[PDB]
């Protein structure tokens, strides 16, 4: 029975009380693994902060550096699981499995999804093919690469998707199968190290629309934003008044990164915007681009260096 | 051949009838001349990322004027793809006619290899003149698909198949001009809409905020200072705010600026009676829209009320 640590960031989704309640709710897990539990935070995922991301990444690195620890499972709220997973995908210095799992229905609900999700997450954590896949989300019998995953629906048990790729594998009643792997660097291959970081740079997200404004750019600058993700119309397009405010932000040394409100596809590099300039976030989404820009700004504010990061990760 | 007016809001989507842009479209797709008597008008000349409420009002008034006359069978509106969904939704709630109103665009410029504009426009004319297109509400015709304005969104940055209706699916198809409907909206539109913009010259200001972990109050505060009458919050998951942003949104709602919860996720309903105590905090739940279409509906709501309960009923109806 391989040793796995479950890190709870909140309540039960189905030696730490939350993890003991998971083992009681899903007793099959005890036949698969020797489970250790820790409570890292006790919040809804909409309450997450960069401090919790740092605490979690540092703790995961400590645990995976231990010979006895085969893998880490993190129980997490679904709303921002994609952001924590992506952050960890760039900051965990191990090839050992790191699996995020949650539940779209409360454990007390009819037809609660947490027990099967957690049972499947454990099977993914201990599977030999799970090594060097990067951080993964396991939801609804699916294995999603952290780079690609997002919550695409407000309520559905099948809310998680990878709209630009698709799931990298499946897990069905604990049977784990991989079909693809990410070719974008992750985990050990990532240049990012947060071992010496106490606070992440401030990065705001703006939502673009017709008859848009300058006042939200201005408020982000005044509040000491070091980066701004613009969730542009279509292929990363701003409204004119907003574009002028973004150019002002860029002149002040704030890194402006163009993404899209649309949900999928690449926000493509466009020289006339950028190479005069802004960063093109390419095939991410605004909230994952925010994570990558926060990590980039820990080591550079140079547009060209940050564009290379977006064009690589 | 039925009388159809093409209203251009930007440039040529493919490649006098009353507008040079429309003369160019007829030269590029001369087969449309066999389908309809085409009149052209140029409402605006902008990329759709530059759209304003002023243009929306001008366009909706002109569509209402054309369709109110017995001689006009339908209108086609050529439009940039980025905000076609907002314009279509606005018109769906403000056009007082059952006659077809078809929005069409091109994901690739007309100069491109494999330009989608010609086939999209050809198909749009066939949808406009089809007898089954009546009382469908405003539609978007893209990539051989007919989408209901309530449901339609641009879901991809670049793809010719970028348009989708993630909560419902297309309502019909058009394949080399052959039109088939399979569904229709059951949410009130057009004639059944309570909204009347005939006298309105300026729409209420409505901002949209993008939620994330470690969120802020300062963007709510800036929207309030700029005279927002409403705020759409594109929340995490099922419309959930970060606590600091929640405090600021509560302040907004309680000061009389309507706060309507939507979601950043892309599909599904931002539901009532979930994790957010909407009655306590003073919020509206936008249910099954997305932030940018919720903004349109809120802007229209605000023309006639700021009452939380009345606006909740509007979101629960349209």
């Amino acid at each position: 029975k391989p040793q796995v640590t479950i890190l709870a960031t909140g309540g039960t989704i189905a030696g730490a009380v939350t993890v003991d309640k998971l083992l009681a709710a899903v007793p099959a897990i005890n036949d698969l693994a020797t489970i250790k539990g820790e409570q890292i935070s006790s919040i809804g995922s909409q309450e997450m902060t960069g401090k919790v991301w740092l605490k979690l990444a540092k703790r995961v690195n400590e645990l995976l550096a231990q010979k006895e620890t085969e893998a880490v499972i993190i129980t997490h709220g679904t709303d921002t699981m994609e952001e924590t997973a992506f952050f960890l995908n760039l900051t965990v210095k191990s090839q050992k499995p790191v699996v995020l799992v949650g539940a779209m229905r409360p454990g007390s609900s009819m037809s609660a999804d947490g027990p099967m999700n957690l049972y499947n997450a454990v099977n993914v954590a201990i599977n030999k093919a799970s090594t060097n896949k990067g951080v993964v989300i396991v939801m609804n019998d699916e294995i999603h690469a952290a780079r690609e995953a997002t919550k695409l629906n407000t309520t559905a048990v099948n809310a998680f998707a990878s709209p630009n790729t698709g799931k990298i594998g499946t897990v069905y009643y604990g049977k784990v199968e991989y079909f693809t792997q990410s070719v974008r660097p992750h985990t050990l291959a990532s240049e990012f190290d947060i071992s010496k970081i106490e606070e992440l740079p401030r990065v705001d997200i703006l939502y673009a629309h017709p008859d848009d404004t300058d006042v939200l750019v201005n408020a982000a600058l005044q509040a000491g934003a070091k980066g701004i993700i613009h969730a542009g119309m279509g292929n990363g397009n701003p409204f004119p008044l907003t574009q002028n405010a973004l150019e002002k932000a860029a002149k002040s040394g704030v890194v402006v990164a163009r993404s899209s409100r649309v949900g999928s596809g690449s926000t493509t590099q466009e020289a006339e915007v950028d190479k005069k300039g802004f960063v093109a976030t390419e095939s991410l989404n605004p909230q994952k681009a925010r994570v990558l820009l926060m990590l980039a700004l820990t080591k550079t504010s140079d547009r060209e260096a940050i564009q290379k990061i977006f064009s690589t990760y």
